[PDB]
C-alpha cells in the first residue's frame, strides 16, 4: 500500500511561469478545453518560433560575413547528430511505452466494471425466476398446509428484498462507455506520435549520412539542395521541441494534483463518496457498500435455511415436489457464488491498483520521454547548425 | 480484458537452440536453477563465446602481420559504429532494468497480500478468544431463574468454536512470504550490480575513443599506442559480455516457456497444490476450494447476531447493567464480520493473478529483450574496436 507522490521532474516543471500573451498571469491548474488556459501553452510556442526566428538571423548573419568577407566541424556535427538519434529514440520508446501501460490500466477498469454490472444483472433475472418458480410451485402442490404457503410467501417477500438491495447498487455503463472511447483516442494518437518520429529520425540520419558521404565527391550539385533541406530539418527540429514542451508542461499540470481533476470530472454518472473511496483506499474508509452486501447475506442465509427446513419436512409428502424445490436450492447456491465474486469486485484494492498503473504510466514515463526529446530536438538543432555553419566554406 | 499468458516470438525461437553440455553430448533438460548439470550446459555459450575471441584475435594478429611485416574513412567508421553500438547499448540495459523493477514491485504487492491475510486470520482469533473470555466473564453475572439465556449462551460458544476451527482450516503464509521478501532483496542486489558495471563499461567505451582520437589528432604520442593496448582489452570485455548476455538469454527463456510447471513443481509441500493451481489459473471455471470454508464462517457470524439480537430484546428489564458488555459482543461481531469482507477480497486469484502476469510480463517482455539489445552492443562493439585497432597501425 503506497500513495503517488509527484517526483521532481513533475514539481520542478509545474513550478514553471505560465503566461498568456500579453503579459498575464494565469493560474496552473488543469482545465482541458478551455481558452484561458489552452491558448496559455501557446506562448510555449510563441518562445520556440521566437529561438528558431532568432537562429535563423545569427545563421544568415554568418553566411553574409563568410560570403561578402574544417573536418572538425563536422567531426562535432555529426558526433552531435548521432547523440541526439539515441536519445530521441530512448525518449520515443519510453513515451510509447508510458502510453501503453495507461491502455492497460484502462482495459483492465473497463473489464472489471462490465463483470459488475453483469453480475448484478445476472441477479436480478436469478431472482425474476426465483419468483415464478416459487409461483408455479405454489400453483396447486400446497393446498391444506398453511404453514408452507405462509413460508413461501415469505420466501417471496425476502426474494423482493434481495431484488431492491441488488437494485440499489451503482450503475457503471457511463464510466464504462467514456473509458473505452479514452482508450481508443490514445491509442490512436500515440501511433501517429511514434510513426512521426520515427520518421523525423529516419529523415535525420539519412540526411546527415549522405551529406558525410556525399562531402567526399567536391561539392556536387546535391550540395545546395541539401543545405536547403538543412533549414526545414532545423524548423521541424524547433516545432518538435514547441510541441515537447507543451505537452510535458500539460501533464505536469495533470500530473501534479490528478484525483481533483477526476473527482471534478465524473459527479453525476457516479457519487461522489464512491469516488472518493476508490481514488483513496486506506483502513479509515471502509465501504458505502457494506450494508447492502451484509444485508444481502443475510436474506441468502435466510432463504437456504428456509429451503433446507422444507425439505427435512416434506421428503414423504408430495415426492413430486422436490424437482421444483431442488432446483431453487441451487438457484440459490449460484446466487450465494455471485455474491463472493461480488465482494471481489466492490472491494476498491484491485480498481485503486489499477489507477496508480494508469498514473504511473502516465506521470513516470510520458514526462521523462518528453523530456529526452525535447533535449533531443535540442542536440539536433545544434547539429545541424553546425552542419550549415561548416557548409558553404567548401565553396 | 483478462488475458492467459502466450510465450512471444522472441522466447520461442531463443528456446529452440540446441543445448549441448560441454561434449557435444545431448543435455536435454528443461530448467534446473540448481543442477550442476544444466550449469554445465550453459557454459557451453561460454566456450562459443571464448573460441569466438580466438577466432577474432587470430584472425586480426594474422592480418597484422601480413600487413606489416609483409585513410580517414576506417576512423569514420569505426567512430559511427562505436556511437550507434553505445546507443544501442544504453536503451537495452535501460530496458532490461525497467523489468527488475516490475517483477520487485509484484513481489511486494503479492507478500503485502499474504501478510494481510495472515494478520486477518489471527485478528479473527483473537477475537473470537475475547469473545470466550467476555462470556465468561458474564455468565456469572446473570442468573439460571430464565433457562434460556444460558443455553443462547451455550450456543453462542459451540459457534464461536466453531468459528475457530474454520479459521484455523485456512492455510498459512509464512514461508512463501520469507522467500517471496529474500528473492526479492537478491534480485534487487544482481540487477543494481549489473547495471553499475555495464554503465561503468559504456563509460571506459566512450572515453576510450574519444581520448583515442584526441591523441589521433596529437600526432601519435605515447596516449596513442595505450589506447592501442587497451583496444584489446576492451575487445575481450566485450566479448565477455556478449558471453554473459547469450548465458542469461539462454537461461531465463526455457522458465518463460512454462513458468507455471516450475512454479507449482517448486512449491508443493508448505501449500497444497490445487491452492497454487487456483491462483496461477483461474481463467473461467474454477470453484475457488476457500468458498465452502468462507460461506459456512459467514452463517455462523450471522447466527450469532440473531441470538444477540434476540438477548439485547428479552434482557433490558432483567439487570440492565449487565448489557454494557452485550452492546460489546455485537461491535466485536461487526468488527469480524467487516473483517470477513476484506478477507473474500484477498481469496479471490484476480487480485494475485494479476500479480504474476506482472512479474511474468517484467521477465519475459522486458528482460529478454534488453539482454538481446545488449547482445547486438557487444557484437557492435567488437567489430567498431577491430576496425579501429586494425587502422591504428598505420599511421606508424
Ligand atoms: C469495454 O467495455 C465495453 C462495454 O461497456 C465493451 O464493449 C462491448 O461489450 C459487450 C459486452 O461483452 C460486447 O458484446 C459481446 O459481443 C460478442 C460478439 O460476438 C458476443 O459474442 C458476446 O457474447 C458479447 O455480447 C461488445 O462486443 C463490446 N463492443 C465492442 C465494440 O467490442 C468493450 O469490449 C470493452 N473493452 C474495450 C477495449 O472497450
Ligand atoms: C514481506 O512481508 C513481511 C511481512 O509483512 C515483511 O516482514 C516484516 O517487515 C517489517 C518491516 O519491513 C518488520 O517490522 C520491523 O521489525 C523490526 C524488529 O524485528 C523493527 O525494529 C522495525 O522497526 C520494524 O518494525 C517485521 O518485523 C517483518 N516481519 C518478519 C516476520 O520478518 C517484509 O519486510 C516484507 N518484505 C519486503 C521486501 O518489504
Ligand atoms: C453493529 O452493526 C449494526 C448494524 O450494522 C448496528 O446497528 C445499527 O446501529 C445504528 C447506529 O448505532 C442504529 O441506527 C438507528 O436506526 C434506527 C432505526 O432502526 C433509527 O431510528 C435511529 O435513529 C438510528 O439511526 C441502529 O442501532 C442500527 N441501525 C441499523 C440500520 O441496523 C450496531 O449499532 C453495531 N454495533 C455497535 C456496537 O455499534
Ligand atoms: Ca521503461
Ligand atoms: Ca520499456
Amino acid at each position: 500500500r503506497v500513495e503517488y507522490i509527484a517526483p521532481w521532474w513533475v514539481v520542478w516543471l509545474h513550478s514553471v511561469p505560465h503566461l498568456g500573451l500579453r503579459l498575464q498571469r494565469v493560474d496552473s491548474t488543469f482545465s482541458p478545453g478551455d481558452e484561458t488556459y489552452q491558448e496559455s501553452l501557446l506562448f510555449l510556442g510563441v518562445l520556440a518560433a521566437i529561438g528558431l526566428g532568432l537562429n535563423l538571423i545569427f545563421l544568415t548573419v554568418y553566411l553574409v560575413c563568410t560570403c561578402c568577407c574544417v573536418t572538425w566541424t563536422a567531426v562535432v556535427a555529426g558526433l552531435l547528430c548521432c547523440a541526439a538519434v539515441g536519445v530521441g529514440f530512448y525518449g520515443n520508446s519510453e513515451t510509447n511505452d508510458g502510453m501503453h501501460q495507461l491502455i492497460y490500466s484502462l482495459d483492465n477498469a473497463n473489464h472489471t466494471f462490465s463483470g459488475m454490472d453483469e453480475l448484478v444483472s445476472a441477479n436480478t433475472q436469478r431472482m425474476k425466476v426465483d419468483l415464478e418458480q416459487h409461483l408455479a410451485r405454489l400453483s396447486e402442490i400446497i393446498a391444506a398446509r398453511g404453514d408452507y404457503i405462509q413460508t413461501l410467501k415469505f420466501m417471496q417477500q425476502m426474494a423482493g428484498n434481495v431484488v431492491s438491495q441488488l437494485s440499489g447498487l451503482p450503475v457503471w455503463r457511463e464510466v464504462t462507455t467514456q473509458l473505452t472511447k479514452l482508450s481508443h483516442q490514445t491509442a490512436y494518437v500515440e501511433y501517429y506520435r511514434w510513426l512521426s518520429y520515427l520518421l523525423l529520425f529516419i529523415l535525420d540520419l539519412v540526411i546527415c549520412l549522405v551529406t558525410c558521404l556525399g562531402l567526399a565527391r567536391r561539392s556536387k550539385c546535391l550540395l545546395a539542395s541539401m543545405l536547403c533541406c538543412g533549414i526545414l530539418t532545423l524548423i521541424l527540429s524547433w516545432a518538435s521541441l514547441a510541441a515537447d514542451a507543451a505537452a510535458a508542461v500539460g501533464t505536469s499540470d495533470f500530473c501534479m494534483a490528478p484525483d481533483i481533476y477526476i473527482l471534478n470530472n465524473t459527479g453525476s454518472q457516479i457519487n461522489s463518496e464512491v469516488t472518493r473511496y476508490y481514488l483513496h483506499c486506506s483502513q479509515s474508509l471502509i465501504s458505502p457498500f457494506q450494508q447492502s452486501l451484509t444485508t444481502f447475506q443475510r436474506s441468502l442465509t435466510t432463504m437456504q435455511i428456509q429451503v433446507g427446513g422444507l425439505l427435512q419436512f416434506a421428503v414423504p409428502l408430495f415426492p413430486t415436489a422436490e424437482k421444483d424445490l431442488l432446483g431453487i436450492q441451487l438457484l440459490l447456491n449460484n446466487s450465494e457464488i455471485s455474491l463472493h465474486q461480488l465482494t471481489a469486485m466492490l472491494d476498491c484494492r484491485g480498481l485503486h491498483k489499477d489507477y496508480l498503473d494508469a498514473l504511473t504510466g502516465i506521470c513516470y514515463d510520458g514526462i521523462e520521454g518528453l523530456l529526452f526529446l525535447g533535449l533531443f530536438s535540442l542536440l539536433a538543432a545544434l547539429a545541424f547548425s553546425t552542419l550549415t555553419c561548416a557548409g558553404p566554406r567548401a565553396w
